[PDB]
């Protein structure tokens, strides 16, 4: 019971999973810990900052660039001055998306410190768009009411009394029905925006903390045919008086309820599942139907990792807004960006977002270096990601084939891959069964891989039911062979229900 | 109409304010831009990343440490492994607060990437505490309902007060109505109280990059409800909070009578206070306000969250502004200066006897990174060196800067209303210029841009970088490094006397670019 100042519960839980190690150095695909003699033990890193390290730990070019930037006296803090590097970064991202989608679309960039903050920038801009739509709708309703009033206070038109139940609340005189319409409409306008998201994703603030964020409706990614009815149930109306020749009727007008649709091209939280063509088509339909933006959240993938810069370009997701974070800090610094199609972009938004660290000089310099590296030699790097990915996936598919009793599937694309583990909650071995019941099986399997094979793997998905494989593009054939050996060993032990060997006492 | 990919509105606005410059290099208190010949023009920086650069731009010790850390192959990304530097950083902050407050209290640390994210961690942990309180209250109401039912199906009568839910008066029906009334209260979102806080100011959209409009709250529907308490009028705060009281219902058994009665519900998740309010022009918490917040915290049972992310460690003349001003918080947030002016790091400190350990086990890939952790340990070594000499330096430099600003205020009280702040976190309040005789000045004041126009004059004419704060850019900030020289403070004095003479003379031609 000695004083602790951080991580006592984290460190105790890591120790029980077999993941209580301290890494003291890292280079490429290798992290090192110290044995009891204090020698560096190399460990192969398949987590790689959850796919941030597409160039690996501490890439010599990124390290040399960061030191050159510091040696130049780069202005890190230049808030409310001209920083041309923001526009240079955005120009490159615009050119890359134009090439990958074949669409001549232009995007404004707003920079931030984390994936969640870039996603939050999109929630704010989306809510300013919804408010512009509400303003336009309410101006039109105001004009419709004044035309209807001027006709009902002269010869011009009948107020059709059969229309009055749509307001419901006494009044039968003109000024009274209109007062009740204003009140009904003011209530709808007071309601919080709705965000549409997919089961297995979170987007910054969007998901015991429901009460901290805007309402979200979670849609089933696996059943795009169910999505239509779910969203149809969120329809709401405001009221107006419509003059049709000689007749005023009270009518329903659709209200902008939904501020935005969020989608990740690859859902880490679903075990590295990619958006299907069917789902992409349903989100396109939703976006076209609601008039809200489709926000494509790529902050959790890592630029280039799917085999294209934009996973969305690869999967044909036609977004209005895009977010990036992972890999743009070169595995040393923190940067994120919201890209908002210029024909939707509200100029006000450029001077709304206020963050001290955002758009800093150091991470801007590092981002321009990363974009040079990822674009070098006519896009060879994307070719390498695709070739390394095919090799890694073939190995995982080969392990799945011989171990289908405990591995259900291979998921993902490029160098963003996972194995799905079959449920072990009915396991023979008490120690395995108990860990599976608490949702920790993936963590204990990862512990085995560390202690017996010196391989760093971390789980993904609900109840640690998947193993992530997201190494750098420098992963060697030999490193993939050692991983295969480690997984055959792991899945044999799990097949044989060896709880003594897999779960630490 | 050439294609532009970022900053077209920002850059156009900066140009019109006289602030359209690109700084290409920085060291200490100096940023450099290029003249038309491409030679470096030195500019004195009183903004210093809004007070982040307590050690100035690119401090040689911090730069040398950061390069050594990169050369050593520091593990930046080690998520779900042992990272003892987090515990080492927390231990130092714990020891510093112990020394500055004299209280032997312990705090758990949770790291994030920005001041806003450290503040958000406090909102989350506060809301877990409120839910524990709700659980305990509802357990007690459950037992009170079971006692009341068992007595009303034996020997006791219910009194009239069915009003508070008031139909049939039968046992199962009154209880059903109580469950329903209580389920509604329990569904309500938490309320946050803030003392004109910059955190909730930014969250609701009142505080923006280039303006502060308390009347403009476009994003309230994206966040938990916030009630803004008037920091200037602590005597009004009690009644405002009294009006936020809400009740759940229970059955109270007294001898042979069961009555429906109201019990207090935990409405408020947390109280947020900044020791120095940047957004209100560097105003410090008064003893009277501190006492009112202590009372509120003790009365509500919610944490007092002390947000120091916008101050900068050491800048008030103590490490913790809260220690200096006697604010006894439950949670504390830091960000500015802990990244050494080169990287991004923030920390939430939560009193260990309130701390819910769930809170520390994934929020953010970048959080608790190895590089910013190494740099934070270097900054803490630097700020603590030589028996706290650096806090002594901040206090001495601050006193010199404040005396200069007070002497400018004295001779220019027609256009400068006050000096605010403490240590090297200072501001001048400008009087409103909405009635200015100069049309060019009056128009800029009507758009809330007076402070930015004045800052443009200081850049153009005196090569001094100042940035305004507060509603209608009505304050000028002074937050340089502790290395600011006597001659740099003299040049600033000269620049301000020149500026306020031109404003006195309503010289719109000189102050506002055509
Ligand atoms: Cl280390
Ligand atoms: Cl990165
Ligand atoms: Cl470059
Ligand atoms: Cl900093």
């Amino acid at each position: 019971g000695e004083p602790v100042y951080a991580d006592a519960v984290l460190n105790g839980w890591l120790t029980s999973m077999g993941l209580g190690v301290e890494y003291v150095r890292a280079e490429g695909n290798t992290v090192y810990y110290l044995d009891d003699e204090g020698r560096e033990v190399p460990v192969l890193d398949h987590a790689c900052g959850f796919g941030s390290l597409i160039f690996g730990h501490n890439h010599p070019e990124i390290i040399a660039h960061a030191k050159a930037a510091l040696d130049a006296g780069t202005v890190v803090h230049a808030q409310l001055s001209r920083q041309p590097r923001a526009n240079q970064i955005s120009r490159i991202l615009n050119d890359i998306m134009r090439r990958e989608t074949g669409r001549d679309d232009r995007y404004n960039a707003i920079f931030a410190n984390s994936g969640a903050e870039a996603n939050e920038i999109c929630m704010k801009h989306a809510e300013l768009e919804r408010q512009e739509r509400i303003t336009a709708l309410f101006a039109e309703i105001d004009a419709e009411l004044d035309t209807a009033r001027e006709a009902l206070t002269t010869g011009t038109a009948t107020l059709d009394t059969a229309s009055l139940p749509l307001v419901g609340g006494g009044a039968g005189d003109v000024d009274g029905v209109i007062a009740d319409i204003h009140r009904h409409n003011d209530e709808r306008r007071a309601e919080r925006p709705l965000f549409l998201t997919l089961d297995g994703s979170f987007h910054g603030k969007l998901v015991p903390f429901t009460a901290l964020s805007s309402p979200a409706r979670f849609l089933p990614a696996d059943e795009p045919e169910l999505i239509g009815k779910i969203v149809e149930d969120e329809r709401r109306s405001v009221l107006t008086l419509s003059l049709d020749k000689d007749t005023v009727r009270v009518v329903e007008r659709d209200f902008p309820v939904v501020a935005a649709i969020f989608v990740e091209p690859v859902r880490g939280g679903s075990g590295m599942k990619t958006v299907t063509p069917e789902l992409a088509e349903e989100l396109h339909r939703l976006r076209d139907t609601l008039g809200c933006p489709l926000v494509v959240d790529e902050v959790q993938t890592g630029i280039g990792r799917t085999g294209a810069f934009f996973g969305s370009a690869l999967l044909g997701i036609r977004g209005d807004y895009y977010t990036l974070a992972k890999a743009i800090g070169g595995g040393i610094v923190k940067n994120s960006v919201a890209l908002i199609r210029q024909d939707r972009f509200l100029p006000a938004m450029e001077v709304i977002h206020s963050s001290t660290f955002a758009k800093d000089g150091l991470s801007a310099s590092i981002a321009l270096k990363v974009l040079e590296m990822v674009e070098a030699d006519g896009g060879r790097v994307y070719q390498r990601v695709r070739e390394r990915g095919q090799r890694l996936e073939a190995m995982l598919e080969s392990v799945r084939a011989d171990h289908s009793d405990v591995v259900s599937a291979v998921w993902g694309t490029g160098l963003m891959l996972a194995l799905e583990l079959r449920d072990q909650s009915n396991a023979t071995s008490q120690a395995i069964r108990e860990k599976a019941a608490h949702g920790f099986l993936g963590y204990v399997l990862a512990g085995f891989l560390l202690r017996e094979h010196h391989i760093r793997v971390l789980p993904a998905g609900p109840r640690s039911g998947f193993l992530r494989f997201s190494p750098s593009l420098y992963i060697t054939d030999e490193e993939i062979d050692r991983t295969e050996t480690a997984l055959r060993s792991l899945f044999t032990a799990l097949r044989d229900q060896d709880g003594d060997r897999l779960v630490l006492s």
